């Protein structure tokens, strides 16, 4: 049985809760199981948070209010989807460090790295660390969903993380911290699969499932870990390819765009086809593959109004999930 779900980039690009019913609609009408919801990025938090000062029960241009976001989640439970908080860490964290910054910037200082407002710092601090887990709390329990009680994920993020190369064990020790916190609320953590090396891959906690979108190449001009790899360690994998399978909407695509895109998805698309250095659309034969998603990335979404995104995610989520 391999699961497919969407996931949707929320920080990027605003999107409203009627449009995020409208896409769960879609995702449910064609049988998929998950919407993973990137919340968290460099260039916005974009759900509300008591802990970080976003509070408004009023709807705005800036988070989703907790009635929305927990209207969203009973919503799609009760058409059997599954959602999936997914909080980046910790690197692309600028929007929540910011919100930080605002709250105590005392604390700001003791948490940020010293090179990058991005990247809260992973090596070796424990006040980043409970700063950290204070937010996952929160996040955890607005995201309790009981129908899938036993079955809840929450995806930490772990993409391309400066210094996570050199520093691999720090980020990987990190990394175990926070899997640590969220299977105390008996859910599964997911991260990314790009800044996880040879190196990291035997201490990192195998309750980790992968999100694999892209082979990293390590400094030496290496080839980074494979699915093959992750499988010999015990690691899940889900097929997130970066090129069949990612879609970043603009207001310069037209109709002829979208038809572009789900012809190019019938041959490059398939549920075991990912990206490796030497093969975008590599078919992988292990035993160890649960699942894939399409992804809607947002930076490109800049002017698209809510009726437009619709127009342009409606048909591909459709496509997809029926290929
Ligand atoms: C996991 C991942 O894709 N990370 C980044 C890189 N990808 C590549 C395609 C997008 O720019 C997207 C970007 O929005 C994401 O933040």
């Amino acid at each position: 049985d391999q699961e497919k779900g969407i996931t949707i980039d929320i920080s990027r690009k605003h999107y409203t809760v009627e449009t995020l019913k409208s896409l769960v609609d879609e995702i449910s009408y064609n049988g998929g199981n998950y919407v993973q919801l990137h919340f968290s990025d460099n260039e916005n938090y974009a759900i509300a948070s008591e802990y970080l000062g976003q509070s408004s029960e009023n709807t705005n241009n800036t988070y989703l209010t907790k009635n929305e976001l927990l209207s969203l989640i009973a919503y799609s439970n009760d058409k059997d989807i599954l959602v999936i908080p997914d909080i980046d860490l910790p690197a692309h964290s600028k929007g929540w460090l910011e919100l930080i910054k605002k709250k105590d910037v005392k604390l700001y200082n003791d948490i940020v790295t010293d090179y990058s407002e991005e990247t809260l710092d992973y090596y070796d601090n424990r006040v980043a660390l409970d700063t950290v887990n204070q937010l996952l709390d929160e996040v955890l329990d607005l995201f309790y969903q009981p129908k899938f009680e036993g079955k809840q994920r929450i995806v930490l993020g772990g993409d391309e993380v400066s210094g996570s190369e050199v520093h691999q064990l720090d980020f990987i020790d990190f990394m175990n911290q926070i899997a640590s916190t969220v299977k105390e609320s008996k859910y599964e953590p997911q991260m990314w699969n790009d800044s996880i090396t040879s190196e990291g891959i035997a201490n990192l906690d195998d309750s980790f499932s992968i999100l694999y979108w892209q082979q990293s190449t390590l400094s030496s001009g290496e080839e980074s870990l494979n699915v093959e790899d992750f499988e010999n360690w015990g690691f899940s994998v889900y097929n997130y390819n970066a090129y069949s399978l990612y879609f970043l909407p603009s207001n310069g695509f037209t109709q002829e765009d979208i038809n572009e895109q789900m012809d190019y998805m019938n041959w490059a698309y398939a549920h075991n086809k990912f990206f490796y250095i030497s093969d975008y659309y590599h078919a992988v034969e292990t035993s160890n593959v649960k699942g894939s998603s399409l992804t809607f990335w947002g930076e490109h979404a800049t002017d698209l109004s809510q009726k437009k995104l619709l127009k342009q995610e409606l048909p591909l989520i459709r496509h997809y999930l029926n290929l």
